[PDB]
């Protein structure tokens, strides 16, 4: 219905009404480009949905010839900083793994170790944010490496919505990345672990979703983004929340998230 569609904004804002902190939302129709969004030009910590840009700027490396797939990277524990102990068994001992591999862990389990190393490889925070720039996503700003933000919660990663799902309608499309990259990393995303409750919580079963989470611990930042698709030939819906300093506990804003994407998908299918 075009009525359900142009009363999304409504929907939303009743959601979220009375959550408290900064609530950033943009809802893309990809085929369309129908946009609803709610704070949608503000920049909102990323934590892990950094690791999106990240992916696009080693790819692109890749296709500018700077970098191949399967280069050989070799890890070590001193690679490890020492707050991360979510993945540190596969950082036990000197291990190669290649280009691919390292982003493969970076998007499915939002791993730290591997996208520091990845960092490395494209020229750092700078040059993640000059890619982001000169594909047409001026509103990303990658300061930080992951270790330099762990010891000081000041100057984090910011993005916003609009941008984030500005960038998730292209590499949907086909325009963003090569086929065959653009598969690799949405099959990636595809798989991502750590956001059953967001994004896929509230969706009808059968609803395929791509997509990446961030988290701040003690629910000081709750993200989302990713792709929705749609039944039939209704098409796909890029999305992007993100949560910070809201009132709510950890789950109210999970659940936050996953009915924003069902209210989104129910106003863009019939």
């Amino acid at each position: 219905k075009n009525e359900a569609i142009s009363m999304l904004t409504e929907r939303l804002s009743s959601i979220i009404n009375a959550a408290g902190g900064d609530i950033g939302i943009a809802v893309i129709h990809v085929e369309t480009g129908h946009t609803t969004a709610i704070q949608g030009t503000t920049q909102l910590p990323l934590y892990s949905v950094f690791k999106l840009p990240l992916a696009i700027a080693v790819l692109k490396e890749i296709e500018e010839n700077r970098l191949q797939l399967d280069r050989k990277v070799r890890v070590t524990p001193a690679d490890v900083a020492p707050g991360w102990t979510a993945n540190a068994a596969m950082w036990r001992r000197p291990i190669d793994r290649t280009v691919a591999q390292l982003i493969e862990v970076s998007i499915i389990r939002s791993d730290n170790t591997s996208s520091d190393k990845l960092l490395q490889l494209v020229g750092g925070p700078a040059a993640v944010t000059h890619r982001m720039r000169a594909l047409g996503f001026p509103n990303i700003e990658i300061v930080s490496t992951v270790r330099e933000f762990s010891e000081n919660r000041t100057r984090p990663n910011t993005g916003s919505a609009e941008d984030l799902a500005r960038l998730l309608v292209q590499l949907q499309k086909g325009e963003l990345l090569q086929p065959q990259h653009s598969a690799l990393l949405l099959g990636f995303m595809h798989r991502a672990t750590t956001g059953t409750e967001r994004l896929r919580g509230s969706l009808p079963v059968g609803t395929p979703v791509a997509d990446k989470t961030g988290t701040g611990d003690a629910g000081v930042v709750t993200n989302d983004v990713g792709i929705i698709t749609l039944p039939k030939g209704q098409g796909h819906l890029a999305i992007a929340v993100l949560i910070s300093g809201s009132k709510l506990s950890p789950a109210a804003q999970e659940k936050l998230i996953a009915e924003i994407a069902r209210a989104a998908y129910d106003a863009h299918v019939s």
